[PDB]
């Protein structure tokens, strides 16, 4: 038994909701929380804008030491870094941004990075201002993800049209 609520169940394994993911995450406070990062972990707009800034930029500034130290991720891979306030930890998780013109392939090598937490709290990869088909990421999540996770669908139109159209 976990602490999620008001979701409807797609699969074995994947759940769906219409939320705001801070919202959901200051509720919940998971293990595990994703952010749709990009390789430089600047977290700017979209789900990093808004995570980052629920954490009153203590996001930001760990992730700069984080690239200062490594260097830029992959695009299709990720890094665990502190969930401060929002989550035990987050998992900064890079999908394909179609607006930089990066190969859509590379989504399912995104939600792999998922299968390595048993319970997760996440967004869409590669939808919203990423601008790939959120209908492709969920299915691309069901056919990847063997774990249990937990989608926020930030927006209600997106939601309904994504449960409708769901085989
Ligand atoms: C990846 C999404 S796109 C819209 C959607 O999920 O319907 C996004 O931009 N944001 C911002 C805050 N929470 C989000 O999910």
């Amino acid at each position: 038994v976990n602490s999620f609520s008001g979701y409807l169940k797609l699969t074995d394994n994947v759940y769906i909701k219409n939320a705001d993911i801070v919202e959901e995450a200051k509720k919940v406070k998971p293990t595990v929380v994703v952010n749709a990062a990009n390789v430089y972990l600047k977290h700017g707009g979209g789900v990093a804008g808004a995570l980052n800034k629920a954490t009153n930029n203590a996001m930001q500034v760990e992730s700069d030491d984080y690239i200062a130290t490594n260097g830029p991720l992959k695009v299709g891979g990720s890094c665990v870094l502190s969930g401060h306030n929002l989550a035990k930890h987050c998992l900064h998780v890079v999908g394909p941004n179609v607006n930089k013109g990066e190969d859509i392939q590379l989504l399912k090598s995104a939600y792999e990075n998922f299968n390595q937490h048993e319970v997760l709290l996440a967004p869409l990869l590669s939808a919203g201002i990423f601008g790939a088909d959120p209908i492709h990421s969920l299915r691309v999540c069901v056919d990847t993800v063997r774990t249990n996770v937990y989608l926020a669908v930030f927006d209600k139109n997106l939601y309904d049209k994504l449960v409708s159209s769901f085989l």
